[PDB]
Parts: structure tokens; sequence; C-alpha cells
């Protein structure tokens, strides 16, 4: 009959949040890139269209507050292009402007704008005075644009190529409103889930690419939100929050969630060589770590699955890789494999690895740093992901 017409928000696009100003022991400060009466246009795939959106803005690792002079949003038509019949403003209980305090962050009103799966937007930001913003998503395998002035209405960004960017500034969230029966895969992870070295702009992240496998298969409404952060560890800030302190805000607390993909822990092994001596864990810390997050999730009600850690010999060996990160590795692995508290394991590792030796990532997969996946390699981690899981 007919589906009760009770409307909801879903999130359909998230960004993990760091701070750009953050480094590790012993390294020297790091400037946080700044606005000065500058608009920023962002590019983001929708994951799940319905009837009305509204953004998610953050000045979580900010200093002092941040003012956003504008937001606004419009459909994409390539580049920096808009669809400027669809340009809309993107209110704050009413306002254009709003202000953030250092460490908030804010969802819009709602917009009035109807979108589709799989279809590109553009959220557009002005920022009047000079304003510092260390709150960013750093790899966004996306490129953003910066031009003088307010932009946010106009059809294109007027500015230098040299001006562009591949991060989102203080963009987190894009969530949807639909009547339909939804559900939202967080995947949950470090860079091979953040999408380092596939194509920047072709929407070629392994979650991009399992977003593809699930909408030919006629679930429009299973929804997949990208929770990577490239560097990141469970156990220790840098790059990104630590997994176990971001778990909450970036899983748990993610609008509409029902599923949940973990995909970390290479970082936490592969730091201790040369980056961060002082940051040696053990395998038993990680695991410790997966299973509070793992206990937290299930407790919510979430389908919690865990993939295993991809092979990586021959990254930086000596340095990063190395005889140490690998026991780890194989111990973790067998953690995972033969747990009974998680709905699933998703073999990553086997569906990667090379036929030829299995401590190595398969060369047609490799992007030719042993460590992160090509565009096939994020393919192919898709296609390993059983569809009925994600029910
Ligand atoms: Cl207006
Ligand atoms: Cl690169
Ligand atoms: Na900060
Ligand atoms: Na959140």
């Amino acid at each position: 009959g007919l589906v009760p017409r009770g409307s909801h928000m879903y999130a359909s696009w998230t960004a993990s949040m760091s701070d750009a100003t953050q480094v590790l022991p012993g390294a020297a400060p790091a400037a946080s890139q700044s606005f000065n009466n500058q608009t920023v246009r962002h590019v983001l795939r929708l994951s799940l269209g319905g009837n009305t959106l509204r953004v998610k803005v953050s000045n979580l690792f900010g200093k002092s507050p941040i003012t956003f002079t504008a937001v606004r949003v419009a459909k994409s038509t390539g580049q920096s292009n808009i669809d400027v019949s669809t340009d809309k403003s993107v209110t704050f209980n009413g306002q254009a402007s709003v202000t953030l305090e250092a460490g908030t962050e804010l969802v819009s009103d709602a917009v009035n704008l109807e979108v589709a799966p799989l279809t590109n937007i553009a959220v557009s930001m002005y920022f009047s005075s000079p304003t510092a913003m260390p709150t960013v998503h750093a790899l966004g395998v996306q490129t953003a644009f910066i031009g003088a002035g307010n932009q946010t209405a106009a059809t294109s960004i007027s500015a230098a190529a040299a001006d562009q960017s591949q991060s989102y500034y203080g963009l987190t969230a894009l969530e949807v409103s639909s009547i339909q029966k939804t559900n939202v895969v967080v995947t949950f992870g470090d860079a091979i889930t953040d999408g380092y070295k596939s194509t920047v702009d072709a929407s070629k992240r392994y979650p991009n690419q399992l977003d593809d496998r699930l909408k030919t298969a006629g679930f429009s409404r299973i929804g997949v939100v990208n929770q990577g952060i490239s560097g990141n560890r469970w156990l220790n800030d840098f790059s990104g929050p630590s997994g176990t302190s971001r778990f909450d805000r970036d899983v748990l607390n993610v609008t509409g969630i029902t599923h949940a993909i973990i995909l970390l822990g290479v970082n936490d092994l592969g730091f201790s060589a040369w980056l961060a001596p002082t940051q040696t864990v053990t395998a038993e810390q990680v695991i410790a770590a997966m299973t509070t997050a793992i206990v937290k999730a299930k407790a919510k009600g979430i389908k919690v699955f865990v993939g295993t850690i991809i092979p990586f010999k021959g990254a930086s060996m000596g340095y990063y890789y190395t005889d140490a990160a690998e026991a780890k590795r194989q111990t973790i692995n067998t953690f995972i494999r033969n747990s009974k508290e998680i709905d699933g394991v998703i073999d990553f590792a086997d569906a990667l690895k090379n036929p030829a030796d299995p401590l190595t990532i398969n060369p047609i997969y490799d992007s030719g740093d042993a460590l992160h996946p090509n565009d096939a390699g994020y393919e192919a981690m898709a296609a390993a992901i059983d569809l009925s899981k994600l029910q």
C-alpha cells in the first residue's frame, strides 16, 4: 500500500573532520589555511536522493569562532559550474549568516531542493572576514574552487586554476529527506576508505563503487557515506583524531546509520618504525580499541562489519612495513576472522592479496606504493562485499 508519509533525514554524504594544525610529536608547527573575503565552492556526490536537504558545517578544530557569511547549494554541472535555476540559500534558524564557536558544529535549516541519488551538488561558502579554517577534510579526492568576493550564487567560480584545492573546508555532512525505508552504511577507516590514489573527481573511492553496485542492483534507498581519513590510526591522533576518539561522532552519530564497515589499523602498525617511534602499539591494544567500538555500535543496534587488514609488504620497507608490523597484522586478522561478536567479516585482504605472494597486494590492484589500491583495487574491494548483508 501507500508508504507512510512521515519524512526523515538521512546522511547522504559525509566527510570526517581533521585539525590541519595538529602534527606528530617532535614535529614543527603547521599553519592552517585561511580565507579572507573569498568563496569556496565544494562539489560532492549524493548517495541518497529526496525532497529536501540540509548542510552540516563545522568549526570543530577552530581555535576561535568563524562566521559563514553565506552558504548556498545548487546542482553541479561539472567543474565549478552550477545550474543557477537550482541555486538555493542555506539558512541557519532562518539566518543567511551564522557564527560557530570553536569546537562546535551546526546543521542548517532544510532546503527545498529535490535531488537524485548518485548526482553531484555544489556547496558554496562565502567568508567575508579573515577566517582561519583548520577544520578540514584534508584528502577530498575532489576539486574545490576558490575565488574572490561572494561568488556563492555565481554560475561558475572566476579565479586562477592555481587557487584550487582538494580539501573540504568546514563541510562535514549533507543530509536528505525521504519517506522511504532507508539504510545508511558508514564506511569507517583510513586512506584506503578515504580513497587515496583513486582518480580525483571520478567518484572511484571504494565506498563510491559499493554505492554503484547497490544502485545497479536496484537499492536506491541504501546509502553509503565515507568516514575515512587518510593516515588515520585507532590509538593515536594524527592523521586526524584517533579512531577511538572519533568513533562516536563519525559513526554512531551519523544520521540514519544502520550499518558500519570498519577497516582501520594499518597505520597503527606502520607509524612506529619511523614516523612516530614513541607511539609503538601492540596488536592487543588495537584489538582492545576495536572491541570497544564494536560493543558501542552493537549496543545501538547497528550492524557491524570489520574488514581484514590488506597486505602491504613493500610499503617503505623498514620505515613503515616491518616484520613487527606484519606479525601484528596477522594477529589482528586472525582475531577479525574468528570474531563471533561482529555481524560479519569482509575479507578485503583475501580479495586484494597477490596470488603469487599473499603478503603483498595484487600488482593489478596496486597504485604503485604497495599500500594504497588503485581504481581497480577499490572496485575489487567493493565487489567483495555481500550486498545481502547491507539490507
Ligand atoms: Cl536568496
Ligand atoms: Cl597523489
Ligand atoms: Na586546533
Ligand atoms: Na556526527
